[PDB]
């Protein structure tokens, strides 16, 4: 399928979710991204204004991509492979209640699987892969990706 064929990479946060401190939507989202240019070459950078390449949305319901969101539970978020325009971007559902821990649903842990899928992978069968169908929290402070994920990102990247 798709990938970048860059190695930087920008993001863009187009706005935040109440449900959480901004330092701490920014720090979850840098350090999901941190996640893969551990294992790849990419380098990834939060812009402020203009076009990234990743646009991060939070958004409830139909929010005019034609993959409308169901409220809460359900459809946590989904994100665009990589390509032009909505390509690469990743949504969250605003219906969910998103957190820095294991309360809600953790964002950090779902923006690593969601940019997974920016980036152009696809699901793992293996339930210990952060690239499972199926959201479950593990310790956020000791993630690491399985040797599924690497295997599968490093398919596309370096
Ligand atoms: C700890 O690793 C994780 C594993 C899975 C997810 C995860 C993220 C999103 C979704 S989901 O929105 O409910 C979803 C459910 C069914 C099909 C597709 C999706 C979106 C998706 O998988 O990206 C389901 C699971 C998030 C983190
Ligand atoms: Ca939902
Ligand atoms: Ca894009
Ligand atoms: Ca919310
Ligand atoms: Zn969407
Ligand atoms: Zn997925």
């Amino acid at each position: 399928g798709p990938v970048w064929r860059k190695h930087y990479i920008t993001y863009r946060i187009n706005n935040y979710t109440p449900d959480m401190n901004r330092e701490d939507v920014d720090y979850a989202i840098r350090k999901a991204f941190q996640v893969w240019s551990n294992v790849t070459p990419l380098k990834f950078s939060k812009i402020n204004t203009g076009m990234a390449d990743i646009l991060v949305v939070f958004a409830r319901g139909a929010h005019g991509d034609d993959h409308a969101f169901d409220g809460k539970g359900g459809i946590l978020a989904h994100a665009f492979g990589p390509g032009s325009g909505i390509g690469g971007d990743a949504h969250f559902d605003e219906d969910e209640f998103w957190t820095t821990h294991s309360g809600g649903t953790n964002l950090f842990l779902t923006a690593v699987h969601e940019i997974g899928h920016s980036l152009g992978l696809g699901h793992s069968s293996d339930p210990k892969a952060v690239m499972f169908p199926t959201y479950k929290y593990v310790d956020i402070n000791t993630f690491r990706l399985s040797a599924d994920d690497i295997r599968g990102i490093q398919s596309l990247y370096g």
